[PDB]
This record gives structure tokens, sequence and C-alpha cells, in this order.
């Protein structure tokens, strides 16, 4: 099972590289890493297994966070909860959208404050455990969520987006949402 001593940290290669598109049909591997994924996710999010195993609380991860450099990304957002194979965003809302308390990340162990800004609504398509495509219309958290995965996927992390120089400037027009 995937524990934190899996997950590898800012500073590991992997997370800055851009990931490989996995095979369709959908390999019995990859299957199973998404489903070990998803446990993980689930695992972390209960009070008593989150203790027992020592795990900070996910709602999202990529496979290059575990040194898998394919594009795979597993979200179990408290509305949404599922693996998604060679996930792109086709279309995005101009409105974009920032999480009041900034964001944090397993892959990272330390605080980097600031307002990571990112589209408040976008189009998506994956392709299931099962090898069966998909196309979704996420907006609010569950949109940031997935950004956030993507962007793993695509070598970035979510303190490349902090404006440096003023993290918490808001732009016109930018919504916020509080958890
Ligand atoms: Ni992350």
């Amino acid at each position: 099972m995937i524990t934190m001593k899996d997950i590898i940290r800012e500073g590991n290669p992997t997370l800055r590289a851009v990931a490989e598109e996995v095979p369709v049909p959908i390999t019995e591997e990859d299957r199973q890493l998404g489903e070990d994924m998803l446990t993980f996710l689930k695992n972390s999010q209960d009070p008593v297994k989150a203790e027992e195993l020592q795990l900070r609380g996910d709602v999202g991860l990529a496979a290059p966070q575990l040194d898998i450099s394919k594009r795979i990304i597993a979200v179990h957002v408290p509305s949404l909860s599922t693996v998604m194979y060679n996930p792109k965003i086709l279309s995005h809302s101009v409105q974009d959208v920032c999480l009041g308390e900034g964001e944090g990340c397993l892959s990272v162990d330390r605080d980097v404050p600031g307002y990571v800004v990112r589209h408040n609504k976008i189009t998506v398509s994956y392709f299931d455990m099962a090898g069966e495509k998909h196309k979704v219309r996420l907006k609010n958290y569950e949109a940031i969520v997935v950004q956030h995965e993507i962007d793993h996927i695509n070598g970035i992390m979510f303190y490349d987006h902090i404006n440096k120089e003023n993290p918490f400037a808001l732009k016109e027009g930018v919504l916020v949402i509080e958890l």
C-alpha cells in the first residue's frame, strides 16, 4: 500500500518532468496503480486510518509523486472520486478562482503562503480504469484539485503560480473559495 515514504518530495527531478502518456487499453498495472492511489486518498481522509498510517489528509495525487512518470491522477474531493488516465483540459473559463487558505501538497514539506490562481471552470476529457472515455465539466474546488494534479503531470508545482512579490494580491474578477 502507498505510504508517505512512497511520496517523493520537492527536489526530486521527477516532479519537474513531463509525464508520459499511458497506453489505452489501460494496462493492468496502471489500473492497479490507480486503485492504490485512490485507496491512499481515502485512507488519508479517514480520521482513524490517517492516524494509524500517519498520513497527511489529501484530496488529489498524481503518479509522478510516486516517482512514476505517467499521466495518471486520482482525486477524492469531499463530490468527485475517480482515477483519470491521460486527462486533458479541453477548455476553461475566463473567470478565475483561488483557495483562500492557499494550497499545499504532500510532496512539499514547507508552508508556502500565497494565492494560487486557477480557472474556475474546466472541461476535462480522460479515460477511466476500463479505458472508456469521459468528458466532464468541473468547477470550483473540484476544478482546482484537478488542475493541481494535471499540473503535476506537466512538471508544475503549486508554488510556481504564487506571486512572490505580492503573494496575496487578488485581481479583478477572481473568485475565492473558503473551505
Ligand atoms: Ni500536489
